[PDB]
This record gives structure tokens, C-alpha cells and sequence, in this order.
């Protein structure tokens, strides 16, 4: 079952999705750390829980929690920067490890939110299976930074299908992630209480990531389509992603004029796994929508073999996904820290029309020599 921990919290509760949160004392194996209340609530907070209560520490402290060793799980860390004991939370600087690897270093979760226009982040992050039965999760304050502190707000251990295994360039079956974005592409946000494989992941529309000045089209699946998983685990992702889509649209000349473009900012010198969730809910047949997919300014599916989603599915309403590892950094132009998914359409094969199309996005880093962290973003 789920360990969602409220750090700081005095009873259980349970947030506005549903979700339910018990105090994570029973869990923290260093005694006679601070517990303290925020004392101020952001508008923006969709709950108090976990939000409004926190750990402070001083010097390290240690989390064990009980896992099963051959299982994967996803790790969620929720940090609310705000007012703590009357601390000044830019003075806030800490490392966090998972057992040896390392996810935070030097972290300012206020300078990110900051960059970020956000009063609050989740970082997630899909841990391989351990071989050991407890997760120690290690708060260490920076010791390059006199008066720096750690908090943290929740902890969430979740159990997890083993959903990785290869990408087009390599195998990420033992890889530890970071969820860098999930992306429902061309249709609603769906909340954790929505999400498929008791997962509680949030998917978020993609508008905000389209840099293109063509927004395109945004698809949804007929009234009582049914999404026919097939193989795919349900826990891929759920059928609300599978039903929507972003795509150019009808008018084949403009759509060969542009590329449908979507950009991230991540951090540099990593690979990421870009997973690309593709549906066909309205033609039928191979050769009908017949396009070329750029990563960063390289075909990752183009030339003599472009993405035919009919073509990999065999039939409408047939989900799938596809993998493409990424290798980010300064040596590329526009300075190392960004991915560009770019999609237009293939005149390969004499295509019966002339568009593309994405169904959903999610964005993985993986490790690198037991590591995870990246700097600060400029605030
Ligand atoms: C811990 O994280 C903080 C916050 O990200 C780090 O401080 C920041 O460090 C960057 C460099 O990575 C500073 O940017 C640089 O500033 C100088 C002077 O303006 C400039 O010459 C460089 O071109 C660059 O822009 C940034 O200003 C700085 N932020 C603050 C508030 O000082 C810090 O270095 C990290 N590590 C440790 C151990 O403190
Ligand atoms: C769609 O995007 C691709 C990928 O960015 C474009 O092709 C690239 O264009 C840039 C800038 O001229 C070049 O540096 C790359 O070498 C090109 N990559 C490839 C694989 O050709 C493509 O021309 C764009 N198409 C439209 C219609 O804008
Ligand atoms: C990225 O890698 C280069 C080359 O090793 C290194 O010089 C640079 O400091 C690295 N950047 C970060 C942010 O780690
Ligand atoms: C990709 O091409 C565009 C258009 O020429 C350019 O502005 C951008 O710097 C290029 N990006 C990379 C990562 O090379
Ligand atoms: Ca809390
Ligand atoms: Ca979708």
C-alpha cells in the first residue's frame, strides 16, 4: 500500500483529492527534530495537507520506510517554502539521498519555486528495485552554508509497476528517474484520483510547453470510445490521455510549413527518456497520418521510417508509446539546459493526408554516477 507522510503533521488527514496522509513521526528514526506550522498560507495551496506543516532540521535526520526490495517505487518529496519557526527559508540549502543515490544537492526549494511562479513543488522521482526491505531517506543541510537548514513537507513511497525498459537512442529497466514533466497533450489535467494503476500521478495539459506560434488542434475520442489496452498495462497511464490529442490539424499545406513545437527547460549533463503516448482515435488505416519527430533538432523518427501510429498499433483505439533517450548539455547550440519535441508531417510514402500528432508527453531523467541533483534555477 501507499506511504504518504505528512512531515511535521500532529493526526492523520486527507487533502482535496482524496488522498489520504498520516503523520510521519512513526517513520523518522532521529529523535528530537522540529515540527513546525507554516505561518503563512499561500493562496494557491490546494490543501493544507501536507503543505502547512513541516520538519525542520538542523543536522541530518533519517526516514526509514518499509519496501519490498524487488519492487520498484516512485518517491514523491513535497516542499512548501514559506515561514517556518521564523526562519528565513532563502537561508535553506540541503542534499537528500534515497539509500545511495543522491536526488537533491544544494537545493533552494524557494529559488526554484521562485523560477518557477509556483508557492510550492513535488519532486518525483521512480527509485529500481533495492534488493533491500527498508528506504532510508537522508536530510543532510548543507555544511557549506552556516545557517542553512533542510524541511521537507510529505513524503510519498508508492509501489510501482516495472513501466521502463528500453529507449531509441539503451535500457532503462534498473535506471532511477526523475519525473521532469507529464503532459496529458490536447486534453484536461487529470488529478491523482484519476490516474490509472492506483498511481495518483497528475497529468497536466500541455499548452504551457508550446512554443510553436501554431498552437494546432486538440482531438478528443468519440462518446463512449474505448481505448483498447491491449498488452499496455492500464498503468501506462490512463484512457483520458489515450482519448485526447494535440494535433496540426486539417490544412496539410500550413501543417508542412511548420513544426508543431514544445519546449522544456531541464539540466544539463543527463539523459532523459522522452516517452511519447500516441492513440489513434479517428482514421483507420496505415498511411494516413504519416509524420517525422525531432528531439532537440534531430529526427528521432523520420527519413525512411517517420511515425505511423496505425502503423505501430495495427488498429483505432490501440494506445502505445514510444521511448527516446536524449543526451542534454553545452555542446549544442542555445546553452545545454532545454529539450525542443518538435513534429511535422512526412511526404514519405505518399501519405493519404498531411499531419501529426501527440497524445501524451512525460519526461524522465535518468541517473548519472548515483545522482540525480541539478543546480538552482536563476531565480
Ligand atoms: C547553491 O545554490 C545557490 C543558488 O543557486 C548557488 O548560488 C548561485 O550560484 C550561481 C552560479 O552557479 C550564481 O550565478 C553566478 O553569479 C556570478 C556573480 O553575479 C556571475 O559572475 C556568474 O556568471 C553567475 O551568474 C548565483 O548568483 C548564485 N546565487 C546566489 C544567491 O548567490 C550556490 O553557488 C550553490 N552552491 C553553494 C555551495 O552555495
Ligand atoms: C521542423 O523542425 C526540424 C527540426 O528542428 C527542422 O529541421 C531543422 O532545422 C534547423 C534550422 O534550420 C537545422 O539546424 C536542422 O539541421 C534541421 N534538422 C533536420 C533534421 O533537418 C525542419 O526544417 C522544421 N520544419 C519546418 C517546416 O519548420
Ligand atoms: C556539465 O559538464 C561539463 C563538462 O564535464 C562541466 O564542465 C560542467 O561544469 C557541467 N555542468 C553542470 C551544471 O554540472
Ligand atoms: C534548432 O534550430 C532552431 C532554428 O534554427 C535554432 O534557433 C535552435 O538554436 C536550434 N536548437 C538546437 C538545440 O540546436
Ligand atoms: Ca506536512
Ligand atoms: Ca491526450
Amino acid at each position: 500500500q501507499d506511504i504518504s507522510l505528512s512531515c511535521g503533521a500532529s493526526e492523520p488527514a486527507v487533502d482535496q483529492d482524496k488522498k489520504k496522509w498520516e503523520p510521519d513521526t512513526k517513520f523518522l528514526k532521529t529523535p528530537n527534530t522540529v515540527h513546525a506550522p507554516a505561518t503563512y498560507q499561500d493562496p494557491s495551496l490546494l490543501s493544507t495537507v501536507p503543505y502547512m506543516t513541516s520538519r525542520i532540521f538542523t543536522a541530518p535526520a533519517t526516514y526509514e520506510i518499509p519496501v519490498k526490495g524487488d519492487k520498484r517505487h516512485m518517491l514523491r518529496l513535497h516542499f512548501y517554502p514559506s515561514t517556518y519557526t521564523g526562519l528565513n527559508i532563502l537561508d535553506s540549502y540541503f542534499s537528500v539521498a534515497a539509500n545511495d543515490l543522491t536526488l537533491l544537492s544544494n537545493f533552494s526549494a524557494a529559488i526554484t519555486c521562485q523560477a518557477l511562479t509556483q508557492a510550492y513543488l513535488v519532486r518525483e522521482y521512480s527509485l529500481a528495485p533495492s534488493e533491500k526491505d527498508v528506504l532510508s531517506i537522508i536530510f543532510t543541510p548543507s555544511d557549506k552554508h552556516p545557517k542553512a537548514f533542510a524541511f521537507i513537507n510529505g513524503i510519498e513511497v508508492i509501489p510501482m509497476p516495472e513501466l521502463f525498459d528500453t529507449a531509441s537512442l539503451s535500457d532503462t529497466k534498473t535506471a532511477n528517474l526523475q519525473t521532469m514533466f507529464r503532459l496529458n497533450v490536447g486534453g484536461q489535467d487529470i488529478p491523482g484520483s484519476q490516474d490509472s494503476g492506483g498511481l495518483t500521478r497528475t497529468w497536466y495539459n500541455d499548452a504551457p510547453y508550446i512554443f510553436s506560434a501554431g498552437l494546432g488542434v486538440t482531438l478528443q475520442a468519440s462518446n463512449n470510445f474505448r481505448i483498447d489496452y491491449q498488452k499496455m498495462p492500464v498503468s501506462t497511464a490512463p484512457a483520458d490521455v489515450y482519448k485526447t490529442a494535440r494535433s496540426q490539424g486539417p490544412n496539410g499545406d500550413i501543417n508542412m510549413k511548420s513544426n508543431l513545437t514544445w519546449m522544456f527547460q531541464v539540466d544539463t549533463n543527463f539523459t532523459y527518456i522522452m516517452r511519447l503516448h500516441f492513440c489513434e482515435f479517428q482514421l483507420a488505416k496505415i498511411n494516413q497520418k504519416v509524420f517525422n519527430i525531432f528531439i532537440n533538432n534531430r529526427t528521432a523518427q523520420g527519413d525512411t521510417n517517420p511515425a505511423d501510429i496505425l502503423g505501430w498499433t495495427g488498429g483505432k483505439g490501440i494506445p502505445t508509446y514510444k521511448d527516446y533517450a536524449i543526451y542534454v548539455d553545452a555542446n549544442t547550440g542555445g546553452g545545454g539546459e532545454e529539450i525542443s519535441l518538435q513534429m511535422t508531417p512526412s511526404t514519405f510514402g505518399q501519405p493519404e493526408y498531411y499531419d501529426s500528432q501527440l497524445n501524451g508527453l512525460e519526461i524522465f531523467k535518468i541517473d548519472t554516477m548515483k545522482n540525480l541533483a541539478g543546480p538552482n534555477p536563476k531565480p
